[PDB]
């Protein structure tokens, strides 16, 4: 594999899209690379570990419980609902929902979640509250990765995307057991993460969250790392592409082989 910028660039050439990319050390913040790292991206359905980052800070703080539990109907739920479906009768927990939320990119999980945390707005003003400026959710869990041309709602940047990842994850904004379970979610990722480990070569870790929207949007929320460490954030957005998604996905996943070949910059 070329150089990881170049593998951006190409990967723009032949998607016909935007990427978006930033790499970071997820200890200090130190930035590796960054390509429209300040452009805007549909965060899809990478919004989920910041809805979660913001359910544990509610769990912090006395006002929510990962054990209290939650019992909807089945007019609540919404499009791709593969855990939730199936606890009508008995309900989720939030902390269920979480893990629902994140490693299976469980809809109604997700939709349960953010009106506890006041909705988008709710979720906006959360971000806010731990510096971050630009991220924006606007609407609910199957709306908002519609992708529409100069639309601002529902979007990052890579920029902020991965300092709010990296605050939420390592600076005791939450506390040490809510870091340790907002960071085993992504461990536990069952969309990607297993097919990401069936790829990648010995020793390295994967951590992640992925999504996908309209007019080619996709992207992934990563800590990844040699010698079974969680040493970066990446964070890669797409939008604006015809291709197929299996094309998306390569084009992914060779960022990430220039990324392993040429790890020490
Ligand atoms: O010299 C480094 C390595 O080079 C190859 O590894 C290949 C591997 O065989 C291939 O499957 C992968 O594809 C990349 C798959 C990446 C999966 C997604 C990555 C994510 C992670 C972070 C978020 C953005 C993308 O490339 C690497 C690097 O060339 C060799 O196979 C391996 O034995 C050697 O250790």
């Amino acid at each position: 594999s070329p150089q990881p910028l170049e593998q951006i660039k190409l990967s723009e050439s032949q998607l016909s899209g935007r990427v978006g990319m930033i790499e970071m050390d997820l200890a200090s913040g130190r930035t590796l690379t960054a390509w429209r790292a300040d452009e805007r991206f549909p965060m899809m359905s990478t919004f989920k570990v910041v809805l979660c980052g913001a359910v544990l800070a509610r769990v912090d703080a006395g006002d929510e419980q990962l054990e209290r539990k939650i019992h909807y109907r089945q007019q609540d739920l919404v499009d791709y609902s593969p855990v939730s479906e199936k606890h009508l009768a008995d309900g989720m927990t939030v902390g269920e929902l979480c893990a629902a939320a994140i490693t299976m990119s469980d809809n109604s999980a997700a939709n349960l979640l953010l009106a506890t945390v006041g909705g988008p707005a709710g979720l906006t003003a959360f971000l806010r509250q731990i510096g971050d400026n630009v991220t924006r959710l606007d609407r609910w869990a199957t709306e908002l990765n519609e992708a529409l041309p100069g639309d601002a709602r529902d979007t990052t940047t890579p920029a902020s995307m991965a300092a709010t990842l990296r605050k939420l994850l390592t600076s005791q904004r939450l506390s040490a057991r809510s870091q340790r379970q907002l960071l085993q979610w992504m461990v536990d990722d069952r969309v990607a993460g297993p097919l990401i480990r069936s790829v990648l070569p010995a020793g390295w870790f994967i951590a992640d969250k992925t999504g996908a929207g309209e007019r080619g949007a996709r992207g992934i929320v990563a800590l990844l790392g040699p010698n079974n460490k969680a040493e970066r954030i990446v964070v890669i957005y797409l939008r604006d592409t015809p291709a197929s998604m299996a094309e998306r996905n390569q084009q992914i996943a060779g960022i990430g082989a220039a990324l392993i070949e040429h790890w020490q910059r």
